[PDB]
């Protein structure tokens, strides 16, 4: 149906969007990259329970899925769905586009990320039992750096992550196919208008995101299953939903 002037408000629409929901600001985390743990403070974490590093990291997962929640209700067109299609997106979307946002806090020079105030590598980690995810979290996001993102390109990858027709449960189907073709138009527009077609071939593929969730799915199956009553206490509400109501309660706010 859109037109172009139609599909250029999009974009502006779609980063103003991006550019509000940001759980930290890509200015702030550049200006961080100095503040490396010691060695001390990294063997602080290592010797830290198993239990409690995973609950740390559960809260912290939790509260960026609550920003990606915040995003999703700002995206054009995306409020203007039913209520199961938004559960549907969500319950789907809402950790790979975690998964992609989180490059942003990624220092490729030093393979470090911004956790707890300070840039630390793979090894602060290593309390969670899970090196695999850990190295596969830290591989996607060095591949996805490497693309030199733009704020206007992550934040139309983002939504193209999170508006998916191949989710199965779609009610509407056909609503979300026009709002992912719009988005597709968009994305594409903003990316020949800046000349950075290129990156298109370059990016990461179908199953790369999808494997990350199912390693995590896989390693929290294995920690609740040892742990069962830390979860029920100490893991947020939020996370359970989505990976063992509260998405309910976000969306109409
Ligand atoms: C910008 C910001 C704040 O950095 C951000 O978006 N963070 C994201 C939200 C929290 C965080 S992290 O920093 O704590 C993190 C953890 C392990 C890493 F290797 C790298 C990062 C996180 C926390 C737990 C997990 C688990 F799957 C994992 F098992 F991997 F730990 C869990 F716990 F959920 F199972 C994965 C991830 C990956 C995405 C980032």
């Amino acid at each position: 149906m859109a037109s172009l002037t139609e599909i250029e408000h999009l974009v502006q629409s779609v980063c103003k969007s991006y550019r509000e929901t940001c759980q930290l600001r890509l200015e702030d985390l550049l200006r961080q990259r100095s503040n490396i743990f010691s060695r001390e403070e990294v063997t602080g974490y290592q010797r830290k329970s198993m239990w409690e590093m995973w609950e740390r990291c559960a809260h912290h997962l939790t509260e960026a899925i609550q920003y990606v929640v915040e995003f999703a209700k700002r995206l054009s067109g995306f409020m203007e769905l039913c209520q199961n299609d938004q559960i549907v997106l969500l319950k789907a979307g809402a950790m790979e586009v975690v998964l992609v946002r989180m490059c942003r806090a990624y220092n490729a020079d030093n393979r470090t990320v911004f956790f707890e105030g300070k840039y630390g590598g793979m090894e602060l980690f290593r309390a969670l039992g899970c090196s695999e995810l850990i190295s596969s979290i830290f591989d996607f996001s060095h591949s996805l750096s490497a693309l030199h993102f733009s704020e206007d390109e992550i934040a139309l990858y983002t939504a193209l992550v999170l508006i998916n027709a191949h989710r199965p449960g779609l009610q509407e189907k056909r609503k979300v196919e026009q709002l992912q073709y719009n988005l597709e138009l968009a994305f594409h527009h903003h990316l020949c208008k800046t000349h950075r077609q290129s990156i298109l071939a370059k990016l990461p593929p179908k199953g790369k995101l999808r494997s990350l969730c199912s390693q995590h799915v896989e390693r929290l199956q294995i920690f609740q299953h040892l742990h069962p009553i830390v979860v029920q206490a100490a893991f947020p509400p939020l996370y359970k939903e989505l990976f063992s109501k509260i998405l309910h309660r976000l969306l109409q706010e």
